[PDB]
């Protein structure tokens, strides 16, 4: 995704933890797509008011309670999955930043197509032609994201973000919008 094209997929404004970037499933090194995103609390906890966010407008396809995609421009989407309380059905028109669903605060709702997770996140993925597409090289919230460890290496040699020269590792990040 070009530098303007995404923003971070929780509220514009907002502090949220990101993760190492990591392929769908979480093994391997390639095509490391997806990253983990989350505001706090374990399972049981109250994430209704914690809204997951288009990461750039587009039309909403509603794949099942915990799992979404906005489909947008130039062959991209993106993906949402662990989510509950999703706010559309399959063809709504989403825009960037629209608030989409909450990270499932239950395990069997965060799951409920499969995988595994530890507590409440998001688990963000970058497709192209409806293939996942690898984040190195990429542009989120106007940060290049350099990936060139394994699934979820946070070793900042190998990982992090960088913006206006300076890099940034794994942690919270605030949302400034897509530049
Ligand atoms: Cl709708
Ligand atoms: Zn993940």
């Amino acid at each position: 995704s070009p530098n303007g094209l995404l923003q971070f997929p929780f509220p514009r404004g907002a502090r949220w933890h990101v993760g190492g970037a990591h392929t769908n499933t979480g093994s391997g090194n390639y095509p490391m797509s997806s990253l983990d995103m989350s505001l706090g609390g374990g399972w049981g906890s109250n994430q209704s008011g914690t809204w997951v966010s288009a990461s750039a407008a587009g039309s909403f396809k509603r794949h099942s309670s915990c799992f979404a995609e906005v489909v947008h421009s130039g062959g991209w989407s993106t993906t949402y999955y662990h989510l509950m309380n999703i706010q559309y059905n399959t063809g709504a028109n989403v825009s960037m930043n629209t608030a989409i669903a909450n990270p499932a605060n239950t395990q069997a709702q965060a799951l409920c197509n499969g995988g595994s997770s530890t507590g409440p996140h998001e688990h963000w993925s970058l497709k192209q032609n409806g293939s996942f597409y690898h984040l190195n090289g990429t542009y989120l919230s106007g940060y290049r994201i350099t990936a060139t460890g394994s699934s979820y290496d946070t070793n900042c040699s190998r990982f992090y973000l960088t913006k206006n020269g300076q890099n940034y590792c794994y942690g919270y990040y605030t949302n400034p919008g897509p530049n």
